[PDB]
């Protein structure tokens, strides 16, 4: 299964599934500072799923590893901002992270295999 470009549509479909998840709603738009006034004192690099989708659609990811790094930043930001490990929004982040990781693993494996096959000679 050695298509070097296949990851892009696979990531578009996975983002569609993430947008259908109720657990993604807090992460679909850049955080609002008017509600959470201390946010940029704690978080150096904001990230959200709409920014990920736009970056993919603009053709500004070269690999699914780069997309995976930005999605993992959404989750590390939520862990860095939570006052409690028993927070509603952090709790939604942990379920959504488990879902993401379960689905991205084959995308990454297939891409890396395709690359290796391209370099085989
Ligand atoms: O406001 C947020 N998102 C949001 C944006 C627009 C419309 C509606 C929304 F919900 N947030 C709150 C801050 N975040 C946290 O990860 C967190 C962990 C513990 C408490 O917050 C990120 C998501």
């Amino acid at each position: 299964s050695y298509d070097i470009q296949a990851w892009k549509k696979q990531c578009e479909e996975l983002l569609n599934l993430i947008f259908q998840c109720e657990d993604s709603e807090p992460f679909r738009q850049p955080v609002d500072l008017l509600e959470y006034p201390d946010y940029r004192d704690i978080i150096d690099t904001p990230m959200d799923f709409a920014t990920v989708r736009e970056t993919l659609e603009a053709g500004n990811y070269e690999s699914p590893m780069e997309l995976c790094k930005d999605v993992r930043l959404i989750f590390s930001n939520s862990k860095a901002y939570t006052p409690s490990k028993r927070s509603r929004i952090y709790s939604m982040s942990l379920r959504l992270s488990a879902f993401f990781e379960e689905h991205i693993s084959s995308v990454l494996s297939d891409y890396k295999s395709a690359l290796r096959f391209h370099k085989r000679n």
